[PDB]
DNA sequence: TAGAACAAAATGTTCT
DNA sequence: AAGAACATTTTGTTCT
């Protein structure tokens, strides 16, 4: 277990829960606190993996909510 | 009127295409630059002005097929 | 019409 | 772990 869960690539830690690298942590982060208007230009299952990741915010974005990634993950692992 | 790779606004005929400004200079910088772009989907994604900048792969291929080419004139 | 330059948007890394 | 600040990459506009 050491494979960021969004994109594959190596994970640098848990961020927002999940095991990811830091590219899509702060990809998370950013989207979750702005806007996040992004449109797909496939099917909506775009391969998000290292090279990639760039393509895609959409994809990108729902494999990070797919794989759980939520802002309130520090307090809730305090429950 | 319109750009024939990515339907947005076309200012003129750029290497030898009706394209859009953005379509012109993405075209001179994929072909002299090198990067190798991959398409994550099936090499058919839609390239419009929002998604054009979503697959470079696609857009470039788009630019090709129309008869974009550096030497034209 | 093409280039250059400039500017902006989108991504990624370091934190001696 | 989370996040700021710095840094790069990628795209788009404008002014020759
Ligand atoms: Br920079
Ligand atoms: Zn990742
Ligand atoms: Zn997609
Ligand atoms: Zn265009
Ligand atoms: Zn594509």
């Amino acid at each position: 277990s050491h494979m960021c869960l969004v994109c594959s690539d190596e994970a640098s830690g848990c961020h927002y829960g999940v095991l990811t690298c830091g590219s899509c942590k702060v990809f998370f982060k950013r989207a979750v606190e702005g806007q996040h208007n992004y449109l797909c230009a496939g099917r909506n299952d775009c391969i998000i993996d290292k090279i990639r990741r760039k393509n895609c915010p959409a994809c990108r974005y729902r494999k990070c909510l797919q794989a759980g990634m939520n802002l309130e993950a520090r307090k809730t692992k305090k429950k």
